[PDB]
DNA sequence: TTATTTTTTTT
DNA sequence: TTATTTTTTTT
């Protein structure tokens, strides 16, 4: 039926189910977000519920009431009009959990009971439904659609006329039948994807003109059948259940591919499995495709010389936008002679990677440099650059700019005459500018001092390679990343979602594996929520109500299991008894290379011990072996001699036992997930099933139907709440391929591989010379194993390991019937790692605590250490680059700026308790307040600082080594100070100014500033040096009227020349170099141009040793005469 | 059978693709044996070029369209001197013949010559041995797209002014008509 | 020369008074039209023969193949 | 030195 | 005025 609004118009919104205590818990966070500025204000909130608590059970009831309150707010809100609707997400990685969560919402619509009555009517049943909406794959979502509908469809568009739809639609309409087959199914799902492609591209081309059928009754039905998507752009449906992957390429409605992204105002957005998403996203963001420049700059270079748009006012604006690239694109152009193509001169690839900021690498190993060779006509690449790719870029970038400023100007045009002009609008332009090649990088650039972070600055790799089918040419094909998950996350909160991140470990301590919650907690400040003290202890209660473990008697068993070589060697020649040694049985039978033979000795010991003590125990069944490799027909030998062992011990214990080799992921789909569960039900033997934690992140709830008769003497109640029990004894092998990898393509995966160093740096995981031997090396074609070499010696290592197994040991928690004994068998190499575990134990799983307490019963500093060299690196390139742009004489106005920012900064804030969004790595924080020591090199490598304890001996910044104490003091810079506002004492806190900084900025503007303050009482006015000559000096200065100009420098022949080029451009001057502090009784020195002693009328230059003992003021009235003598 | 015969030839020219890439490099696997007659079963051509075979059936469309051996497409038409060629049903051809040239494949004009006179200002080949001569023949042809550019203000886009098509049709003497 | 667009017509050119006969002359044949999604810009989209299917076979027996055209109405007056 | 199995969606 | 059903191969 089409339900309206008003069979709830009866229905009491106060009528809630008693809550949980994890409905309340995020009842309460959420009220207080909107207290805290939460109207109307994104916000994030992990939720670190253990599975088997009712996790989906709490998440959908929540969905619920967001339902419910949204069709609340509708009965009311007539009187104001159909607002935009408030959309609901429910996204997670996987599609097995998208349709079974859905689901499961429908079935709790259907079965929500309070005080003892089913909460809803039918018509209100079917209006909840109605709202809830499903978004497939296009492919599934084509095969979903009935024969009728398609035909209604094709028909209502008269799209049935033409013969290549009409042919494609019969061969999908017949594979249909016998799609029973799977390979039937791997072909049709293809070629239906295509067919739903095309067939939505002429209906929104229709919808989009004057063609558009107007939708209605059937044939709107039929529709929103085929576009799901259709139902929430007219606001039939509003809430959606969608993968990640979908999330992020958005969904076809009958217009346009809405993307929920973009439009997040107000999106609710649950999130289930949560740090599995960071994996999601980065895959999404390297499959970025190159654009090779060289060919992109040409053909902007050839295209703007003559290319004109025509003049009308239809979008009179547009043309003055480009006069600025065009030139640049001229200038560009005749610097590296782009009429000549390039060439290297060539075996080894050339490869250059760059964050953009201060962690620039190539791949050879000196200066690339890039000359024109006239006599060949070809520019060509030699080893003695960077600085060309990193212009072809900025004008590249420049160019898609200028595009979209252009095309939302051409928007305006005709609005003063509604997306439909946005194509007309970038073809009109790239027609005219004959530039039609760039049409899908215009497309596709719409899609995708300051607190600086990786995070949202990304990264920046240029491959350089001779053309296909060429040698004499080479192209730069540069790939980017603008961001990294966390930083999408981030601004997916700041445009204003509440994300819910319902996952047992949602909040590991990883940075490779999760996302960078210490940036997210930076960025979001108190808009990443989190559950106070008393909230995990409410939960931590519930969770020990649901799973009693020690009340009802259950025994958790952990024993670390070593190599035992000797135990191998017996039983493997019992299986071999006629053969010579064992070490020639792993060789000939089992096909071990004696290369691996230690390493597969050390595996399959430890296996074959827990196995045969699984065995052994009485009243266990069902054990889960947790490998990294799938034990299947290609390790077939492996499995047999496990298989022999298997039955001795069978035949030794009187116990028959059920092996399931080779339980991996489409195994599980395709073949056999339930007969282990049936198994279980049906015989008295026990099984041991061989799988991988890869294979069981995506896999279903591991249990089985209780058969009291074959096991109720061994199974307890440890809930206080059909009977259904679990996984009673589990081998955990430790996991070992824990950095991400892309197979999408060599690019993607190498965007993969340098995310993941620069994230570690991020945190200071890494010092920065550790991350830069890692990216080089990465450039010059690491090994996967020695890049996991690198990886290993983090901690962040130790972190992702740790949520392996707390993932692992929680799958297997689901049910509420456990035996009596429960045993972990954990190989022995996890034993450290798990001791090393410290967190708040409040919210783990009662198997993972029993982990950490048998192991445990046997690095902020590293990281804040790390973090100082970052930030000092930082500093001291930025600055270096700054001061450069300085003398790249003129210099901008935003430079200019900047840099008085961070002398303002710097003077006004020596010390902060926090550290500043708007600054955050000008300084670094100590291990002790208010001042540190360092030791390095500040005009040298700046991998090589150490810092506050390693070097106990060496530079110190304080408020003491800057002697502002004793400059203060003057009667005339105090008041000045004051009046400024500079901090006159520097207060004791942990975050402190970092060493460059301290040398080079912070002495020399304070300096800068004394002499200003005591000069100016005695008429001296000063005025900012002009910006033909920026910064090579300090101020302008003008006493009392005197015309002529003259400059101060505060702290021979060069410092001549730049006298003389001052005096080129300004004429005959007056210099005066002044140390502002020091000893006054020194003599005042009147120089020459090459600071040599002259005349006081001869004398340009003037040399005062100190203004501040004390005021100089003698030195002063000098310097008057000395203009006057002039 | 429809569905798999479009997606079989796509495989087929995937996989010869690949093999004749291989096969014009050094990376080319000597063939004999079991793995030529494997090959010779694959693509019949290859019995031709290599001599085994010399009589061969086909229609007039792979005729004109040629067909692949192990190295590259080989083209009948380019190469008959001295083939015997039944055709049967030889006044049908015309019809089929006509069929394949019609589906020639049109050049947008404003945008061939646009591109041609912006990349043909600057644009150098390299000066070396490899290829002293081939500079030269392209001076005439710089030459006229400058003129040409020049004349007709092919800076300019180009528009009517729009509901009838305007239609230009020639051969190339005499009969010269337009919409 | 940073043409790489035109790489498909270059490899199909090599495929594709005096006696003056249309079957070896062809047709030129040429539409203006605006480009998708505007209109202020249009095209010349221009299609040819160089020769026709009579021309062809005479190429082919020219170039030395013999031909036999076995048809019961092999040289209808059309 | 370290030592694998994995998902999703679109062209 | 004239008044339909058709093949083949490749991208």
């Amino acid at each position: 039926m089409n339900v309206s609004i008003e069979e709830f118009t009866h229905f009491d919104f106060q009528l809630v189910p008693e809550p949980s205590p994890l409905d309340l818990v995020i009842t309460e966070s959420l009220k207080n977000h909107i207290e805290v500025n939460g109207v109307k204000s994104g916000a994030l909130l992990p939720l670190p519920f253990q599975t088997g608590i009712g996790k989906t059970y709490t998440a959908l009831n929540f969905l619920l009431q967001q339902m419910l309150e949204q069709v609340r707010s509708e009965l009311k809100e007539e009187n104001t009009g159909k607002k935009s609707k408030r959309l609901l997400y429910y996204v997670t990685d996987s599609v097995d959990n998208v349709v079974s969560a859905k689901a499961d919402l429908l079935k709790l619509i259907e079965k929500q009971t309070v005080k003892g009555e089913p909460r809803f009517t039918l018509e209100q049943q079917e209006y909840l439904k109605a709202q809830i909406v499903h978004l497939p794959n296009q492919s599934e979502q084509l095969l979903q659609c009935s024969d009728a509908v398609l035909n209604d469809v094709l028909i209502g568009f008269n799209l049935n006329a033409e013969r290549d739809v009409q042919a494609e639609w019969s061969a999908i309409s017949g594979l249909r039948r016998h799609a029973s087959n799977p390979e039937v199914k791997i072909s049709l799902n293809r070629q239906a994807g295509y067919f739903y492609r095309n067939l939505i591209d002429r209906l929104q081309k229709k919808q989009k003109g004057a063609d558009r059928v107007l939708l209605s009754g059937s044939l709107l039905a039929s529709v929103e059948t085929l576009l799901p998507g259709e139902k929430i752009r007219n606001g039939s449906a509003h809430v959606a259940f969608l993968t990640t992957s979908k999330f992020l390429k958005g969904f076809h409605n009958t217009r346009s591919r809405y993307s929920p992204l973009r439009d997040l105002s107000g999106a609710v957005l649950i999130i289930d499995e949560i740090d599995k998403q960071n994996q999601v996203i980065l895959s999404e963001l390297c499959k970025q495709q190159a654009q090779d420049l060289i060919w992109a700059i040409r053909t902007l270079r050839a295209n703007f010389r003559d290319h004109q748009l025509e003049s009308s006012p239809r979008y009179d604006k547009i043309e003055d936008l480009f006069e600025p690239l065009r030139e640049r694109l001229e200038e560009f152009g005749t610097n590296w002679n782009l009429a000549f193509a390039f060439n290297t001169e060539n075996e080894r690839p050339v490869r250059l990677f760059s964050d953009r900021s201060f962690t620039h690498v190539s791949s050879a190993t000196h200066k690339l440099s890039l000359k024109s060779d006239f006599l060949r006509r070809k520019n060509l690449i030699f080893s003695d650059l960077t600085r060309f790719v990193n212009e072809a870029d900025v004008i590249y970038q420049w160019f898609l700019g200028t595009m979209r400023k252009a095309v939302f100007q051409y928007w305006e045009n005709v609005r003063g005459l509604l997306e439909g002009t946005f194509q007309e609008a970038v073809q009109s332009l790239l027609t005219h500018f004959n530039l039609q090649e760039f049409e899908s990088a215009v497309y596709e650039s719409f899609d995708t001092s300051s607190s600086k972070s990786y995070h949202h600055t990304g990264l920046k790799l240029v491959e350089v390679a001779h053309n296909q089918g060429t040698r004499d040419t080479v192209n730069c094909k540069a790939s980017f990343l603008n961001t990294s998950p966390s930083g999408v996350l981030a601004d997916m909160v700041d445009a204003g979602a509440v994300i819910l991140g319902i996952s047992a470990t949602a909040r590991a301590d990883t940075v490779i594996h999760n996302f960078d919650f210490k940036y997210l907690n930076e960025r979001l400040g108190n808009k990443l929520l989190s559950l106070s003290r008393e909230q995990k202890q409410r939960v931590n209660n519930y969770y020990h109500s649901r799973r009693n473990y020690k009340d009802n008697g259950v025994v958790l068993t952990v024993k670390y299991l070593n190599s035992r070589d000797a135990f191998l060697d017996a039983l493997l020649e019992e299986y071999k008894p006629e053969a010579r040694s064992s070490h020639f049985i792993l060789n000939h039978y089992l096909g071990i290379a004696e290369s691996e033979q230690a390493f597969v000795r050390s595996w399959l010991s430890k296996l074959l011990a827990s196995i045969k003590a699984f065995i052994s125990s009485p009243d266990n069944r069902y054990m889960l072996s947790l490998l990294n490799r799938t034990l299947d027909t290609t390790r077939q030998n492996i499995n047999d001699f496990i298989q022999f062992c298997c039955d001795k011990w069978a035949k030794e214990f009187n116990v028959k036992t059920k092996t399931f080799f080779g339980v991996n992921a489409d195994w599980m789909r395709l073949v056999g997930y339930d007969e282990i569960s049936k198994h279980l039900n049906t015989e008295l033997g026990k099984v041991v099933v061989f799988s991988t934690y890869a294979s069981m992140g995506a896999g279903k709830n591991p249990d089985y139907a209780v058969n009291l008769a074959l096991e109720g003497e061994s199974l307890i109640s440890v809930a206080d709440v059909q009977l259904r029990s679990d996984i009673d004894s589990i081998y955990l092998e430790k996991p070992t391929q824990l950095l991400l990898s892309d197979d999408y393509s060599h690019t993607a995966n190498q965007l993969c591989q340098f995310h993941q160093i620069l994230s570690l740096q991020e945190n200071g995981e890494l010092s920065p010379k550790s991350a830069e031997n890692w990216c080089r090396q990465q450039l010059m074609g690491m090994s996967r194993e020695r890049s996991l070499q690198q990886y290993h010696q983090t901690s962040d290592y130790q972190s992702a390991v740790r949520k392996y197994i707390e993932q692992a040991v929680g799958r297997a928690g689901r049910t509420s019937l456990k035996r009596k004994q429960i045993l972990l068998f954990v190989d022995s190499g996890l034993k450290e790692i798990l001791a090393e575990e410290s967190r708040d134990p409040s919210l783990f799983s009662h198997e993972y605590v029993a982990l950490v307490n048998k192991a445990k019963s046997a690095r902020a500093v590293r990281r804040l250490f790390n973090l100082a060299q970052r930030n000092n690196k930082d500093g001291m390139l930025s600055i270096k680059a700054l001061v450069h742009r300085l003398h790249n004489q003129p210099a901008s106005k935003s430079d200019i700026q900047e840099w008085q920012d961070i002398r303002t900064q710097l003077l006004r804030y020596p010390t902060v308790a926090f550290q500043p969004e708007r600054f955050n790595r000008l300084y670094l924080q100590s291990m002790t307040k208010g001042y540190y020591r360092y030791q390095g090199n500040l005009d040298g490598d700046p991998n090589s600082f150490e810092f506050f304890d390693r070097v106990p001996y060496g530079d110190m910044v304080s408020e003491e080594d800057c002697s502002l104490a004793t400059l203060v003091q003057n009667q005339y810079v105090r008041p000045w100070f004051e009046r400024k506002g500079f901090a006159c004492s520097w207060q004791k806190e942990a975050n402190v100014m970092t060493p460059i900084m301290f040398t080079n900025i912070y002495k020399g503007a304070l300096g800068e500033q004394a002499v200003e303050a005591v000069l100016t009482a005695f008429d001296f006015t000063f005025e900012e040096v002009p910006n033909s000559i920026y910064e090579r000096f300090d101020n302008r200065v003008i006493f009392a009227g005197i015309e002529q100009p003259i400059w101060l420098d505060s702290k021979s022949e060069g410092y001549s020349s730049k006298i003389a080029l001052v005096e080129e451009e300004f004429g005959p001057s007056k210099f005066i170099y002044v140390n502002a502090l020091g000893d006054t009784s020194k003599p005042i020195r009147y120089l020459n141009s090459c600071f040599v002693e002259t005349s006081p009328q001869l004398a340009k230059v003037i040399e005062i040793p100190a203004l501040i003992d004390d005021t100089n003021r003698t030195a002063v009235q000098e310097l008057i005469k000395w203009l006057h003598h002039s």
